[PDB]
């Protein structure tokens, strides 16, 4: 396909490590065309069937939507490098930790708008994300977020999954929108653990008896009953991506009715002058 592009271990090179997960190791890399004098920073995530691998590849170089992140290239020999575009700001959820503070209102609304239309891209392309979590959201401007690791997951987290899936392994779009219930939930609470405390193995159990997550002190009624419908027992109840697009829309055009945060009338908006230049450095593609 003319979307993922192979590429020769001689023509990148691993400059600096970035984090790790239980699937593989990020590096912050520079691709160096051949012929060619620059040096162009890429990001790289070297993996802990070559054909397979190839498969799934290709469909992940198919998304083509704003707020999600492609695929762009691949080395397949002494272990899977992954190659995409470098974010320098990092993931959603190291952001929210270290301005938990300077954040607004119609920030976290809009983030909030935007997962759900990378998530809803997903799924008219029948493709269930199965990762869904702050820390699989990275931020390419701070007025721009993009769901990440879409395909890793089939290619190679108890406290996001929804109950079907960890009694089961049933992982439907509907079990995604548990899962995003649970990333709403994190960025409400500036970035804490989801069940802070409990082991994992007893995640199912609590879930069984009607616990969910407690209500997060900056939000009003209305947002926590969205997070909660999220996490019904009947995966068919749980809200479409859809109808969480229009829901989340209508509440950033009034952030202060439905986030109480204190200061959201002194922290920054986005601007017409400073989205204009991030755009020219940073984000040029269509919106
Ligand atoms: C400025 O720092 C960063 C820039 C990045 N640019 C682009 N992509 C990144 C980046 C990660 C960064 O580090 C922040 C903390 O690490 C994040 C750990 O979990 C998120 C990993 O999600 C990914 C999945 C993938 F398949 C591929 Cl290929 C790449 C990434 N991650």
């Amino acid at each position: 396909q003319a979307l993922l592009r192979i590429l020769k271990e001689t023509e990148f090179k691993k400059i600096k490590v970035l984090g790790s997960g239980a699937f593989g190791t990020v590096y912050k890399g520079l691709w160096i065309p051949e012929g060619e004098k620059v040096k162009i920073p890429v990001a790289i995530k070297e993996l802990r069937a070559n054909k397979e691998i190839l498969d799934e590849a290709y469909v992940m170089a198919s998304v083509d939507n704003p707020h999600v992140c492609r695929l762009l290239g691949i080395c397949l020999t002494s272990t899977v490098q992954l190659i995409m575009q470098l974010m320098p700001f990092g993931c959603l959820l190291d952001y929210v930790r270290e301005h938990k503070d300077n954040i607004g209102s119609q920030y976290l609304l809009n983030w909030c708008v935007q997962i759900a239309k990378g998530m809803n891209y997903l799924e008219d392309r029948r493709l269930v994300h199965r990762d869904l979590a702050a820390r699989n959201v990275l931020v390419k401007t701070p007025q721009h977020v993009k769901i990440t690791d879409f395909g890793l997951a089939k290619l190679l987290p108890i406290k996001w999954m929804a109950l079907e899936s960890i009694l089961h392994r049933i992982y439907t779009h509907q079990s995604d929108v548990w899962s995003y219930g649970v990333t709403v939930w994190e960025l409400m609470t500036f970035g804490s653990k989801p069940y802070d405390g409990i082991p994992a193995s007893e995640i199912s159990s609590i879930l069984e008896k009607g616990e969910r997550l407690p209500q997060p002190p900056i939000c009003t009624i209305d947002v926590y009953m969205i997070m909660r419908k999220c996490w019904m027992i009947d995966a068919d109840s749980r809200p479409k991506f859809r109808e969480l697009i229009i829901e989340f829309s209508k509440m950033a055009r009034d952030p202060q009715r439905y986030l109480v945060i204190q200061g959201d009338e002194r922290m920054h908006l986005p601007s017409p002058t400073d989205s204009n230049f991030y755009r020219a450095l940073m984000d040029e593609e269509d919106m």
